[PDB]
């Protein structure tokens, strides 16, 4: 039984609770991520951005089956075209715009890598990925606003491919956290 969270203490409380079990249900977790109406205060204390790209703030660990983080993205900032480590990956904007690109997973052969769709996340949207559905980029293209995503992932991972758009040829990649807890942590 799923309802709005009131505040993001309350949408980590319900988060423990839905995957209590083994199995996911991506359509409740979308939507109860969705169902939070962003409140900067509340967030405040992850959102650390650095001048030259976007930023990985861990917000809670989970109880083994998933963890929560903020990306802050500047101006201009992006990621990537890369994948989730056969792992669930939900994107809820909490302030600003992301453009985010969908591409295929590359064939053997070295081609350009051409953008499957487009879209743009606005304020409160929630995104869905796995590797099933593809891969993707997330982008910060505005040059006035900067962005502020709320990221969930199951199980962890911190580890993924990047992929090159003119071969997509892959690269494995170590994500590290800019902060945890609100720690910055070098
Ligand atoms: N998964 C990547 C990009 C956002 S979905 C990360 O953790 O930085
Ligand atoms: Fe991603």
């Amino acid at each position: 039984e799923l309802l709005k969270p009131r505040t993001l203490a309350d949408l980590i409380r319900i988060l423990h609770e839905l995957f209590a079990g083994d199995e996911v249900n991506v359509e409740e977790v979308q939507a109860v991520l969705e169902a939070y109406e962003s409140n900067p205060a509340e967030w405040a204390l992850y959102a650390k951005f650095d001048q030259y790209r976007y930023t990985r703030n861990l917000v809670d660990q989970g109880n083994g089956k998933f963890n929560l983080m903020i990306l802050c993205w500047g101006e201009g900032h992006g990621s990537s075209i890369h994948d989730h480590t056969d792992s669930h990956c939900f994107l809820k904007l909490l302030q600003g715009n992301l453009k985010e690109t969908l591409f295929d997973w590359p064939d053997k052969k070295s081609n350009e890598m051409i953008k499957k769709s487009e879209r743009t996340l606005r304020e409160n949207q929630c995104a869905y990925i796995n590797d099933s559905i593809g891969l993707h980029r997330v982008e910060n293209v505005s040059h006035t606003e900067p962005a502020v995503s709320l990221h969930l992932f199951s199980p962890p991972f911190d580890t993924c491919h990047a992929f090159d758009q003119r071969t997509g040829h892959k690269n494995k990649v170590t994500m590290t956290f800019h902060s945890k807890f609100g720690i910055r942590t070098p």
